[PDB]
RNA sequence: GCGGCUAAAGAGUGCAGAGUUACUUAGUUCACUGCAGACGC
């Protein structure tokens, strides 16, 4: 499914994404946009032959099984192909455990590229949550 | 008992809530529910 900016903004607070670990929505819409462009199909493939998949773009490396990727760690317990689903609660549990973690947020490439030290209130703006 | 109007403006608002993510550029404007008024033949 490809998520409109505040039906995810409200589907992403609905889960607990609002304010989580003291990052405000504002950081995680706009991670979804600029990692996926809110599409939860979206994949893409790296150099090493690990995939990134759905909404938040979750490496298949250390977060979950595609079956094509040998020395992979599978650390949030599920198939890759859950990360794809229009429910984004198996992207969400996955996306949070990798923040609670090591980085924190910084674990978020797309977020801090372009998000981090911005006014991420622009990404609610209009939206009834 | 079957249509347009009930916001100058606006894609979108007759008032009151609702929240099934449907629709949408998210919405005081939109799924659902209460009640509508002046009209047209």
């Amino acid at each position: 499914k490809v998520f409109g900016r505040c039906e995810l903004a409200a589907a992403m607070k609905r889960h607990g994404l609002d304010n989580y670990r003291g990052y405000s929505l504002g950081n995680w819409v706009c991670a979804a946009k600029f990692e996926s462009n809110f599409n939860t199909q979206a994949t893409n493939r790296n150099t090493d032959g690990s995939t990134d998949y759905g909404i938040l773009q979750i490496n298949s490396r250390w977060w979950c099984n595609d079956g094509r990727t040998p020395g992979s760690r599978n650390l949030c317990n599920i198939p890759c192909s859950a990360l794809l689903s229009s429910d984004i609660t198996a992207s969400v549990n996955c996306a949070k455990k990798i923040v609670s973690d090591g980085n924190g947020m910084n674990a978020w490439v797309a977020w801090r590229n372009r998000c981090k030290g911005t006014d991420v209130q622009a990404w609610i703006r209009g939206c009834r949550l």
